[PDB]
């Protein structure tokens, strides 16, 4: 398994450039220059490359220092032929968000954050990018009374519907994308899991070009099921962009590779974005991004081991995964468990809520202890899963 | 504080009525008739009283019995004044829902649960319920490979539209409230949090009339914002009843009285329900339902004592809650942070994305470094609100 | 892959005949009678079968049931050739036991607890086990008021040193096991994790025949690391048995197949059994235990395919972590990382504390930023752990 | 509620030093010199300080540098009264301790750490401290196969040793107090909880001087309930000190003021430390040392108020818990409920395993189910202690 760009791998410029300064200690890499991770991504495989406006230029950077960055930038995309697929905005690192970007308790951050976001916006649409990531990382509170909680979401659809009318109104070929996060770094950040994100978007004025930016170890550190929370986004036609890690727990973000959080977990996730679903319906056709962190005890080798690692991990999963559902013994497994049945309506062609009501066999002469002695052997259907899984069949 | 009517405390029949039985034993009471349930719940200043099909009626009743059975319970209901504003239907504890009710893999249980739950419908309205709540606690899986993700959401729409236009057509004056679990009885659950929830009901064809009845114990589970997540509900317009317990931490399903569990998030809940919103906005006018079980280790003295418990608990958090907003340090504190200032819309009247973009004031030329010395305060905020809950101030 | 009795495979009696009823709903299965099960186990490849008093014996069965009961049990052993390797005792079940059985707050109840835990060794005794697991279950409390800390740590002492006194006394071939469980059935139980298990040890009269029973969802429960956790009782010589199933996350205790829950940990821990440590050091060689529960959508096909499935994933995951060890890259790998390098010890033969502040080349001269600079390569070898895992190597 | 140095308010110089940078984002206060945190801690009514050799010393400091900083220091310690109890390492924040200290794979990094180690203990006891606090941060992993994990205790051990035989050799008056974590910054910690930290200690030559440094919020990490953590340090007699702060929830460590986490839980903390065990025991003597962030959102005046909420926070919460115990309607509630019943030995003056099992009272004649009947009213009580909490009896 070699990973080619039609895999659409895409990898943010943050992920390989981390420098390893964490809560408890500083960094333990050297700073890595844009242009050599664009001709090292490009070089593994890589089909494009995201980032944040901060990540390329500084936050103080002059005119002539970002088109002087820009320049070098853009040449380096040249040579290599590597997309940007993904602009984001950085709405948390330097002072001024400490109380978030578009729901700071402070009105004049609120248009700072906000002017940043547009401005960023005007960057995508040059770059080509198909898809803006929205991350309120400070959005939130660490104690209750801090917040008046219906302003902060009112506020929160200002921002994200201004940002929504700019790119219709220029007409910029953009959608904008929720990235939902539990917490860290706020105690308790708002929209916290796909679902919230999902809600929040059909109360928007654009909702129409707004969907979502699931991320496995956010809803795994709300104990969540990524592969069930991401089903529910893609049933919404609402999965405009993923990304893919490990987390090993409800604890800090580890941002491990994907596949060296929960595997098994991994394993259904490359199903649904591979195969999407047993008896039809939606798929997810957009770029497969890694948003990770190469561990700080390993030098610049692990880093580049790292990002290959992503792609490796993702194309035996996907093997497997194509395995397990192509064989018969699992195609009649799953038939025995009901998961076509599944599939088929409740209700007859044109039966009411009456006719069913009134229907003696579907509930007054209905065998309730004889419908419970079905065996509907889960247990088996899984364990021919882990079998392809551990590349057993 | 003594509750009375006007307070709206309602209890569910099988609350009070919980024997004892966990996973690891049996029952440790004796069962409770729901006649006495009445009579008791009512001296105590319960305003109404809440049930599940089951809860009340055997699964094997004869037509006979069932019509017994409500000839006392509403003899009884009369006796006393209690009210019935809630009804709901057991989609879980017999064999047959092993698998669920409406998402069950198995065709045939599909329609034993929807034809279980319109004849449901039929009671709720006899008995004046405004509302009838819908926990699908068995629809989810233990293994990923169970069930087709998109159709599982296919046919829980199914049940719940059937449902929804079945009370449109007989005009029922009821709305449907569905209540998210992440996991336990199922691994996981479909409709974790709050936020699926919502974010289902907005692709449903009668929408209009479901909501939601988040459980404090539920979103605790998955380690959310209880008050968070009913804020959302709230701002959304789909807080259609609420049910109050206690939770200590992510683990098995406590239901403790409420105030037992997060105390200090207690403390906000009721501030949001009695107090609603700093800045103004929506408020919550229904029941206030404690969904809890009183510990097993307690005899029926505990029983009375745990129902008496709720209702003190809700009482005291209240009068703390009435005094800490009405105190003069605390709106200073909240003006301090900036609780109003969020409020204001980041936006000028009639001002544009452009206005804003082209505004130097707010981005070229803004003070990024002097916009963030701003101290917000949120600690000192903090401690008058602990203060305050701590009966000191 | 085929167990045989040389694996050593041993089931408790309520692994299998678990009936399904959990907290929301009945029994979905029939009970399991003893000497079928006996049977089944027997041509599966079990080794062994392990019981609690009363899966065996009712708690009210009369004198002439207990000796038909034993005569029916000791019979299938003889035919089957099946072990006995541990016995335990309920003291969760009976309603008399929900304040705990050597904690319960009630004296008498405390000395019935002790009464049915020495009656149970002398069975035990007899049964020829080597094991006699406790597992305090209802040790507890969900309210912090409940108990008196030290005096419960007093009783639990008070009673596992009586019953290891009386088995010296009696000179039996049987040491205790300990079972450390950090939530459910109570709010919250004594001795919750590994550490505080053999911390406890350690203040006991008799705690040379007294070690740890772990079992891997309850360390997962916690949110901690079965496989450190494990390392540590081994370490400590005090791994007299282990629990084995699986857990996917911090919730209700799932009981699922050994190997359906965290793959990976389950993966790390067969190496840990089979390879010991990378340096040497004790090794675990008792029975490999399944605690599990055959999910309650499953019939008895399931129930057999779920027992099956167990040894199967243990099977599986022991070949590659035999083949992962073997590898001479994986050996390179752990090199190139220090795992042998931890091994060496610190200090220099007969070096001291004081040698070694004075020795400059150690501290005064030592260059901190180029030792920095190794890359231990951790990500690498964890990828070649997965890969191995995957059996794509 | 004045605090006054007789309290034992102690606080570390990190914890108000603590200038607001985390993994998302830059400081957003100066940094404080160390003559004005003492200066302001000694107007607030702290007794002591504590601090971490490069808190104070800066790592690459020359001998000049080293001698003008410590003049500094204690001058202002003269000149205020302020008291240094216990003094730390850190063996965290420089990049050579990204695989540990004393557990790094580099053993030339395990020899500086002990070497760093080894000096601070001097510097320990120069500033007359009483407690020397290892808290090893660095010391685990985030993959299961870069480490030995006997290697692993062994190299913690050498370590722990080496310090604690030093410190005899000496003949310095300072314990030491190992400070148990469960995650982050690694993955997986080595000794997570306080029982994992107690096991290890008895395995120790030089056990009989090192005890524990058990922290609210790393128990709370693992969702485990610190009171009952104490209590089994307590119990075995190696409460040496403690870190007081608040956690919400299981995620990232929040360090918040001490009560603006779990309130009840920190209530039941002020109780058990204040009160001592029902039945009498051990009780903490040493100093209550609050190890918490001022939050980032905060400039200086919020830095010392939430120094003061700190201190503030625990005087009411012990005003309370004396209130608690000495009410005689608590001290019936108790009685009722078996607390001073738990005290009593389960056996008779001379009563042996023989004796008790032989005694047909105790078993054989034993009435279950009478016993059972006995309400332990465990809900009033606790009802009782929130009601004294929330300042309303
Ligand atoms: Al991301
Ligand atoms: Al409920
Ligand atoms: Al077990
Ligand atoms: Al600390």
């Amino acid at each position: 398994v070699q990973p080619t760009p039609a895999d659409h791998f895409t990898f943010g410029l943050w992920t390989v450039g981390w420098t390893g300064a964490d809560p408890f200690g500083v960094a333990t890499r050297k700073n890595l220059d844009p242009v050599e991770a664009v001709h090292k991504l490009a070089e593994l495989g890589a089909y494009g490359i995201t980032f944040h406006d901060n990540d390329l230029i500084p936050f103080d950077a002059t005119e002539a220092e970002r088109e002087k960055i820009l320049g070098d930038f853009n040449q380096a995309l040249k040579d290599t032929g590597l997309k940007v697929p993904m602009v984001t905005t950085n709405l948390f690192s330097h002072p001024v968000f400490k109380d978030g970007g578009f729901t700071s308790n402070d009105r004049s951050i609120r248009r700072f954050a906000l002017a940043k976001v547009l401005h960023n916006i005007d960057l995508a649409a040059e770059m080509g990018a198909e898809t803006f990531v929205m991350w309120g990382g400070r959005e939130g509170s660490e104690y209750d009374g801090s917040k008046d909680l219906a302003a902060a979401l009112d506020r929160m659809r200002e921002g994200v519907d201004t940002a929504a009318g700019y790119i219709k109104d220029k007409g910029y070929n953009l959608r904008i994308a929720l990235e939902p996060k539990p917490n860290e770094p706020r105690g308790d950040i708002f929209l916290p899991t796909v679902g919230h994100g999902l809600a929040f978007i059909e109360q928007l004025e654009h909702g129409d070009i707004v969907g979502l930016n699931p991320e496995t170890g956010h809803e795994q550190m709300a104990g969540l099921n990524f592969t069930h929370g991401i089903a529910q986004a893609l049933w919404a036609e609402k999965l405009f962009h993923i990304d893919l890690n490990g987390q090993r727990g409800i604890k800090y973000d580890q941002d491990l590779v994907f596949g060296h959080g929960d595997l098994t977990s991994a394993f259904f996730t490359v199903d649904l974005l591979e195969n999407g679903f047993p008896n039809g319906g939606p798929k997810y056709t957009g770029p497969r991004h890694f948003d990770y962190k190469p561990s700080r005890t390993d030098g610049y080798d692990g880093v580049w081991d790292s990002a290959k690692a992503n792609m490796s991990m993702y194309l035996l999963l996907k093997e497997r995964a194509l395995a397990f559902r192509a064989d018969p013994e699992v195609q009649e497994a799953m038939k025995t468990s009901g998961v076509f049945e599944l599939g088929e309506t409740t209700l007859n062609a044109g039966e009411s809520a009456a006719d069913l009501m009134n229907d003696s066999a579907s509930f007054a002469g209905f065998d309730a202890e004889a419908a419970a002695e079905r065996n509907f052997a889960f247990i088996r259907l899984n364990q021919l899963a882990i079998e392809h899984l551990l590349g057993s069949r």
